[PDB]
């Protein structure tokens, strides 16, 4: 697909058995989802941007679907304003910025 | 140009006829650049990101080349952790995700 960035590039995504709208965001090195109970081991993290810094648990190797393009990476869950896909998932779906 | 997202994709902007290291950032609506004197009226604003709020000063209709490409848009200068291009100008350039 060609998204146009009138407004946010917001899609459906699935992660465990949720689905969830989220940011396409070629800002962001890494993604970040919002705060969820997902299984397994994880390690903490603080990640920061515009105001500061958010403690986040990484979780890895979780698969996702990105408008029914699969991947499977780290996910970095925490108490993010915003579902965040990060590069880290937008170079498995094959995702580009065009002009 | 079509950019891949292995690497963050940053690009120099000429803008008050200064040479600058921007990032292209689909997640963000606003383009924010790190304190800098700009020409000109502003006005003070407030923008929240992942972290929490911050205070900027939002100049309007600033001419800005990005990657060879002209926008004239507004422009927040800050606190932001790095110089981000927002879909206020990425739009004026014909930016769109591809996947
Ligand atoms: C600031 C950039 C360099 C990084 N951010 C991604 C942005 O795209 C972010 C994503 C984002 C978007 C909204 C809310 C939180 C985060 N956007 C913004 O901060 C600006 C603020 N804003 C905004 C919000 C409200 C009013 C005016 C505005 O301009 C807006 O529209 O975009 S991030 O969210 O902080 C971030 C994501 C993944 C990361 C990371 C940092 O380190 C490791 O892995």
């Amino acid at each position: 697909p060609q998204i146009t960035l009138w407004k946010r590039p917001l899609v459906t995504i699935r992660i465990g058995g949720q689905l969830k709208e989220a940011l396409l965001d070629t800002g962001a090195d890494d993604t970040v989802l919002e705060e969820m109970n997902l299984p397994g081991k994880w390690k903490p993290k603080m990640i920061g941007g515009i105001g500061g810094f958010i403690k986040v648990r990484q979780y890895d190797q979780i698969p996702i679907e990105i408008c029914g393009h699969k991947a499977i990476g780290t996910v970095l869950v925490g108490p993010t304003p915003v579902n965040i896909i990060g590069r880290n998932l937008l170079t498995q779906i094959g995702c580009t910025l065009n002009f």
